[PDB]
């Protein structure tokens, strides 16, 4: 009549091969003596040995505060009805911090099944000896989807913040990595991993950064989750029987991780950035405060585009930052989570630091070209016959919006490093195209004059390469189709308005023209980015800082000849966008299609601790941009007398 | 030495009060036959009596194909570090289709605790006839924090998709309601609830549209969750000791629901609406197609803003959309839900097909402004006398933009009416400044000539008010302080623009001026809508509305008369102005600080089975526009032959 039950004493690290049937339920007793300052923790793995697919066993562990339980072979689900059946299971039990110095602990586990045919399993309880981290030593282990893993990490004394880099050699078993308080209990199931706390799904790496005021514990569990599906890694699915009714045997992919977690900036590196960033860009005010003291010794369209575009800018990203604030699901905003370093509610307040450069050196420009007119003006009283044929006729209105579109540009670029993304991409780069496309009016409308008609015959170009993003974006992963037809699309533009400013050098200058355009392509075609409206820029600068050596070659070749003051400008130009543009070719393809695998691309800081390669893009391109503003401006200053060959060059 | 282990058979229907301590394990056995046409529900019930803290009672559940465990009281959390505790636990078993046509099937029910004293308890197994939804009868039932129900709905012959309708009595219990499949198990737990399937949380009401093409079986289960805190519905939280260690007793709050599964609208509900729009937006053409053939025989600023918005526009709602698409977590798009028909992936396609009102009439125009334009031309080779004495001078440069502005808007609004949100609201009514603003600079810039320097001074002041919703937009749920001081700040623009216009009348301008401004600030401030981008719009058409009226006393008072061509669309504007405001006016409190909040605002559909009062919106709005277009045009076609009173007006 009623079941046998079979009550035994049991020990840890020491392997059972019992049966149960339908009358018949197996009870271990297990025990530990556990003590205050030395936690550890206890695995139990049970595996059933050449089982049918009659019924399950079900397994409990009993503790004095919890029960988990569970059904072996333990089946997970997939999208599409896809069952996967897993033969061996194991847990880390949790267990709340104990009262007392030292004292024994009872749990008991529980083998019970229906089927009425003997099912032979194997149960292990197993003690850790690895159970707490330790800060700055690599430590590696082994994961399933049916054998998730937790650790614990206890903070050391005075270290306010920790960073958790988990890493991985190989691709595709995907995970969740958690981290959440050390109350029990610990949700590190498919279903459960992502209900509190905050988590990354990873493919080849994971970082995470923690501080003490969320744990007032003091300590925290990194919890590993291993999913049975690939998609949300950017993987494929195979179905060959999966869809069908029975589910697909799947425990043989498993995942080898290492898992690290080291103490972060103190409190310095920020300092140290700030004086950097201040000392930089004050260097330069301080520059020409003493040149001017030497030497002298010796519209709103712009701004309300950025206007109507800012709020919009502003909300936007609050809207969506305020996401992983409050949800932890750091999958949402496309860091660079090795250089990310939190203030306040920003994550990487680096990446907006280094936008300071745009702000401080578009300023340092109106305050030339203010200093320009009003000296200008200045001698308007005196009334020299340099009014506009002795030299060129000035117009400022272009440089103001030179001087104002920089301004920008470290204003929608700083809010875009608040949480980037795919949405969220057109505000910065896209900007930069305005100052690409003023770099290019003022050396036409300084051989034209009657220009301003044709000031708005590029506004329009403007927005197509804007559209032409966009229409790259409407397809971020496009296929080549895409590509190529652009590519060469773009190859009749090489010709065509290489055909507007035209001798035997003009002939010549058709070489170096289109061979960067054709060199472009393929590194284009051979890379194909996911980021497409960056990929244009490229082009944009290699082009414009190709016009400015024809502008110079045409007038290498006439008896106006340029003066140092103007010169020294053009190689220290140069030299810069040389190195900008290295660090904005690393990170070129740090953006690709899933979170999991656009993380796999980070890499540490290299400047002070704090700023990272595109930290040094922001630095260096802003320096560029402004060296090439004073090249437009000072260029032509040797042309002070002359009125012949000014009026008669175009 | 070893537990006692008592095994004893039970029964449904009847409570069983015994008692286990750490040396006694109760188990009992039930069994049930089930039959495949009809499904019935097993509903265990446990509750402890006067339980003290000691430790906990563990209870298994085992059946053939699935464990469930938990402990009692049960223990839930809270935000920071908050538990509750609850004496009573209940669920639902999950249990797979039955393969016979009938069959026994035995579970099991095993109690035991780890705690040295006598605890008793409290059990009760019992079989539900209600868990079977029927397709359109209202059933209720209950539910707390620690008694998840579930449902199961399965799909009647032919009908190819419901909704799921829940509604409340009362606020503040929260509840997740989740859709889910048939297959075991079910996420019923507060950190399950989440992982799969397409939920909504409510308040007061939630809908839910469901098809069979993600259903396979034919049938689903309809799950609710009641939560332990309302932070998540827009509810406060008190804590005098609940920060505490110890945790707090909840059980003393329920919910009491009501759910009914309704049969949507099948296919020609769609045929009737789109019949609907295409017949009245072509009775336009054809009615005017038919007055022109009577009565003749008897720039790219505003679209580039657009394209550097739509683009804008379009990649960022459909990279917004695409979440719940494949989440299911409709708690991130704003619906109403009561009426939304799904096409495709658009969930809300009547809300698309209504701004075919704006498109096809912002064509009609261009097409007057066009036939005018090419008439006068073809007059031009006649060389009447009335080139621009005789009459007014023709500028048609801002008839072609209020005939295109027309057009984007049924863009921006029906791309906004793909999820419309928060950060997502300016695209649509911020763009009606626009037509607002157009429609005010007319008959400006028809008693002042040179006003194309005044045409850019309205230009500055759009921003502005765009500015001024993206300040109110800073803080959505602004303070007082924010609404009166915008408020007062409003009252000084009163008189300030009625000096511009200005006699006896022109005394008793300032009567009704100023008074709709102060009438306006009262509704304002007792509601103070979340939305308030679309409450100055109200402000935009009724100062709009007013300013014809003033133009037309003024003319009212010389020899010039109006005639009814132009007269017959004064009044029918002001007709259709009035019926616009009122469906405007619905909805105006419905989108608040949640979805929860914002989803009991719900209605069910008026016109046709299809179209809510908002698409009735869409439908009267640019019927009133384009009926104040042809004012602004047909208004002075009466002064064809004078040149005194037309330029000597201003
Ligand atoms: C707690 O468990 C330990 C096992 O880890 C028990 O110690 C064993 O007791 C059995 C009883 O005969 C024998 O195998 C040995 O005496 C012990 N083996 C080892 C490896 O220690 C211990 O008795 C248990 N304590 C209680 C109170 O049950
Ligand atoms: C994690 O799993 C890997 C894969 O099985 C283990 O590496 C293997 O260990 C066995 C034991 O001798 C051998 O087959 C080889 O040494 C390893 N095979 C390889 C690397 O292909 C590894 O030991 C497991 N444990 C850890 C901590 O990594
Ligand atoms: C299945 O459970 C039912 C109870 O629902 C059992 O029927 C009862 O059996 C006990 C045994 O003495 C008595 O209370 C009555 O004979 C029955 N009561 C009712 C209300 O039916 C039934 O015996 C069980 N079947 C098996 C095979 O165990
Ligand atoms: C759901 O819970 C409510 C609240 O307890 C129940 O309504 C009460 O029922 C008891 C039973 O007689 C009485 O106190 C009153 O009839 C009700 N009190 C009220 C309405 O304040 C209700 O019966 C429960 N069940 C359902 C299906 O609603
Ligand atoms: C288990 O139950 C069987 C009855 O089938 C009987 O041998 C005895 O009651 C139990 N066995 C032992 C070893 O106690
Ligand atoms: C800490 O643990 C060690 C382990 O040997 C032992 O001294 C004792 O259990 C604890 N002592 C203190 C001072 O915490
Ligand atoms: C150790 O735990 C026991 C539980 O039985 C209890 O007496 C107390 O919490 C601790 N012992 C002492 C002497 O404090
Ligand atoms: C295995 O089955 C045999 C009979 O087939 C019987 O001894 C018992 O059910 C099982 N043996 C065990 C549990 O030792
Ligand atoms: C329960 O165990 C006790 C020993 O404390 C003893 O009465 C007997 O073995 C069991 N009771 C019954 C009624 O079988
Ligand atoms: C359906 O259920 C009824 C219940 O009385 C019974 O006729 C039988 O179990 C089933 N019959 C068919 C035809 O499915
Ligand atoms: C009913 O279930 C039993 C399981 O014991 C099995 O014989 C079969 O699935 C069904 N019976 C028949 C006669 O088909
Ligand atoms: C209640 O406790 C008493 C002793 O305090 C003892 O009879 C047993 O543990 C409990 N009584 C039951 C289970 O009937
Ligand atoms: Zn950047
Ligand atoms: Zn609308």
């Amino acid at each position: 009549g009623p079941k046998n039950v079979s009550q035994k004493d049991a020990e840890f690290e020491r392997t059972y091969v019992d049966e149960v049937n339908s009358e018949l339920v197996n009870i271990y007793t297990f025990n530990h003596t556990v003590t205050r300052n030395r936690t550890e923790g206890v695995r139990v793995s049970v595996n059933v040995l050449n089982k049918q697919k009659g019924a399950p066993l079900l397994f409990v562990v009993r503790q004095k505060e919890a029960v988990v339980s569970f059904q072996v072979p333990l089946i997970l689900r997939g999208m599409f009805q896809r069952k996967y059946l897993y033969q061996k299971v194991e847990r880390t039990l949790c267990q709340p911090p104990t009262k007392n110095e030292s004292e024994i602990q009872f749990f008991y586990v529980d083998v019970s099944t229906l089927s009425p045919v003997n099912t032979t399993y194997q149960l292990r309880v197993s003690r850790m000896d690895d159970f707490v981290l330790r800060t700055g030593e690599q430590f590696s282990f082994n994961t399933t989807a049916a054998q998730p893993q937790y650790f614990k990490y206890e903070f050391p004394e005075g270290v306010d913040s920790v960073i958790v880099k988990v890493t991985s050699n190989k691709a595709f078993p995907c995970s969740v990595i958690s981290i959440q308080d050390v109350l029990c209990p610990v949700y590190d199931l498919d279903n459960n991993v992502a209900f509190i706390g905050m988590y990354q799904t990873m493919t080849k790496k994971a970082a995470i950064t923690v501080q003490r005021k969320d744990f007032p514990s003091n300590s925290f569990y990194v919890v590993v989750v291993v999913k049975t599906e690939d998609q949300a890694c950017g993987g494929s699915l195979p179905f060959y029987p999966f869809a069908e009714d029975e589910p697909v045997d799947q425990g043989h992919r498993q995942k080898t991780l290492s898992v690290l977690v080291s103490q972060a900036v103190t409190s310095e590196a920020y300092v140290s950035g700030m004086l950097f960033c201040l000392g930089i860009f004050l260097s330069f005010y301080l520059l020409t405060v003493l040149l001017a003291c030497w030497e002298n010794w010796r519209f709103w369209n712009i701004a309300t585009i950025a206007v109507f575009y800012a709020l919009p800018v502003v909300q936007l990203v609050i809207t969506y930052q305020t996401v992983v604030n409050v949800t932890g699901n750091q999958d949402i905003c496309y860091y660079n989570f090795l250089c990310a370093h939190p203030l306040g509610n920003l994550s990487a307040f680096n990446n907006i630091l280094s936008n300071l450069g745009y702000i401080l050196l578009g300023l340092l420009f109106l305050l030339i070209i203010l200093q320009r007119e009003i000296n200008h003006n200045r001698a308007l009283l005196r009334n020299d016959l340099c009014a506009l044929e002795c030299g060129i006729p000035k117009h400022f209105g272009l440089f103001y919006a030179m001087g104002t579109a920089l301004m920008m540009e470290g204003l929608l670029s700083a809010c875009y490093h608040v949480c980037p993304n795919y949405t969220n991409f057109q505000f910065d780069t896209s900007f930069m195209y305005m100052i690409a496309g003023l770099c290019m009016l003022k050396l036409y409308q300084k051989r034209h004059p009657d220009i301003n008609a044709s000031a708005y015959s590029a506004y329009a170009c403007l927005a197509i390469v804007i559209f032409f993003s966009v229409l790259g974006v409407v397809f971020g992963k496009g296929n080549t189709a895409f590509w190529i037809v652009f590519s060469i699309i773009h190859i009749i533009a090489t010709l065509l308005l290489s055909t507007q400013l035209y001798y035997v050098d003009r002939m010549v200058l058709l070489v170096m023209g289109n061979v960067i355009n054709w060199s472009l392509a393929a590194y284009g075609l051979i890379m194909r980015p996911n980021d497409f409206a960056s990929y244009l820029l490229a082009i944009g600068i290699c082009n414009l800082l190709l016009y400015f050596a024809f502008y110079i070659i045409m007038k290498l070749r006439s008896g106006e000849r340029i003066k140092l003051i103007p010169l020294l400008c053009i190689v220290c130009t140069s030299v810069v966008w040389g190195f900008a543009l290295f660090f904005f070719f690393q990170g070129l393809s740090t953006w690709q299609k899933t979170p999991a695998e656009s993380r796999e691309h980070n890499r540490d800081c290299i400047l002070l601790d704090f700023f990272d390669d595109h930290d040094i893009w922001h630095f260096l391109s802003s320096i560029a941009m402004f060296g090439s503003f004073l090249v437009l401006l000072t260029l032509d200053d040797d042309l002070d007398t002359v009125q012949r060959d000014k009026i008669y060059v175009f």
